[PDB]
């Protein structure tokens, strides 16, 4: 995750094996219950996608409603780049590339290169917005209990 340290400075940490212990517990007994998004919140302040990969990564032992997670979250990023369609470079050298959707779920752009979108002046919420279409599809699966 990134944190903010005392003099404002964003900093770039790996995930927590805490985290990720406790993730994987939590999922062990709310797995289709409406409380494993907010706990899900809970435990990605300010991640990045690899962290959010990572997380998922571990959760991984249910075909059937990680099937359908990864299924809503193709949706939303196909959706992104019918909104974003990506040019073929930046506005001038030196910037920032704008991210598609595969780069927001973090399956085609590097850590550097969400932690540059995540410390941009204001933040490009890569982190968030990936956030965004995981929850949208742990609601899918509690509603598909
Ligand atoms: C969102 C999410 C939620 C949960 C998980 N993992 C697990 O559930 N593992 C334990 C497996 S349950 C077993 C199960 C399969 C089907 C049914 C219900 N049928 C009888 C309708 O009951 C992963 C993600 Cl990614
Ligand atoms: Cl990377
Ligand atoms: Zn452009
Ligand atoms: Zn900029």
């Amino acid at each position: 995750p990134i944190v903010q340290n005392l003099q404002g400075q964003m900093v770039h940490q790996a995930i927590s094996p805490r985290t990720l212990n406790a993730w994987v517990k939590v999922v062990e007994e709310k797995a289709f219950s409406p409380e494993v998004i907010p706990m899900f919140s809970a435990l990605s302040e300010g991640a990045t996608p690899q962290d959010l990969n990572t997380m998922l990564n571990t959760v991984g032992g249910h075909q059937a409603a990680m099937q359908m997670l990864k299924e809503t979250i193709n949706e939303e990023a196909a959706e992104w780049d019918r909104l974003h369609p990506v040019h073929a470079g930046p506005i001038a050298p030196g910037q920032m590339r704008e991210p598609r959707g595969s780069d927001i779920a973090g399956t085609t752009s590097t850590l550097q290169e969400q932690i540059g979108w995540m410390t941009h002046n204001p933040p490009i919420p890569v982190g968030e917005i990936y956030k965004r279409w995981i929850i949208l599809g742990l609601n899918k699966i509690v509603r598909m209990y």
